[PDB]
C-alpha cells in the first residue's frame, strides 16, 4: 500500500491552531512552512511526477474582524487552482522515497502570470493536495492526498500578529 505522510506535522499544527496565513504577491511568494511529504510503497523502479494543487476549502471570502477570521455570507463557486509540478519530476520511486519530497520552490501569487507561480484568490481558505502520477509505464495511475494540517488563508499581508511571530520564530 502506497503511504503518504506530512513531515513536521508538529509545527504545521501550531500554525493551524492560530489559523494559518500564506502571503501572495504579484510576482509570487514561497511558502513557510514548506510542504514536505514522506512517501513509501512506490515501485523503486517505476517513474512518477509529484504534483501540488490547492483546493478551495469553502466557497467564501474571509475577513479578519476584531482579531478573529470570519467568513462572508456571499459564497461563489471556486474554479480549481493550477497544478505545480515538483521540479525533480519525472523521477524513479527510489528518488522520491530517499528523502522527504519538499515543495520549497512553489510560489503563490494573486495575479495571472507567465507560469511556475500558482494563482490563488486572496482571503480564500485553501487545503494543499498532492497527486502522485505514475508516468511512462503502460498503466497510468494517480494517488491523491490532502493535508488538512496545512490549511491556510491566502493574504497580501499578515493579519494575525501571532502568525507573524511564529513565521519568524521557526524560519
Ligand atoms: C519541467 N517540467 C517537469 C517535468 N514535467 C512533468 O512531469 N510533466 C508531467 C507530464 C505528465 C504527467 C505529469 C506531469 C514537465 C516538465
Amino acid at each position: 500500500e502506497l503511504r503518504v505522510g506530512l513531515e513536521e506535522s508538529e509545527l504545521w499544527l501550531r500554525f493551524k491552531e492560530l489559523t494559518n496565513e500564506m502571503i501572495v504577491t504579484k510576482n509570487g511568494r514561497r511558502m513557510f512552512p514548506v510542504l514536505k511529504v514522506n512517501v513509501s510503497g512506490l515501485d523503486p523502479n517505476a517513474m512518477y511526477s509529484f504534483l501540488l494543487d490547492f483546493v478551495a476549502a469553502d466557497n467564501h471570502r474571509w475577513k479578519y474582524v476584531n482579531g478573529e477570521w470570519v467568513p462572508g455570507g456571499k459564497p461563489e463557486p471556486q474554479a480549481p487552482s493550477c497544478v505545480y509540478i515538483h521540479p525533480d519530476s519525472p523521477n524513479f520511486g527510489a528518488h522520491w522515497m530517499k528523502a522527504p519530497v519538499s515543495f520549497s520552490k512553489v510560489k503563490l501569487t494573486n495575479k495571472l502570470n507567465g507560469g511556475g507561480q500558482i494563482m490563488l484568490n486572496s482571503l480564500h481558505k485553501y487545503e494543499p493536495r498532492i497527486h502522485i502520477v505514475r508516468v511512462g509505464g503502460p498503466q497510468r495511475m494517480i494517488t491523491s492526498h490532502c493535508f488538512p494540517e496545512t490549511q491556510f488563508i491566502a493574504v497580501t499581508a499578515y493579519q494575525n500578529e501571532e502568525i507573524t511571530a511564529l513565521k519568524i520564530k521557526y524560519n
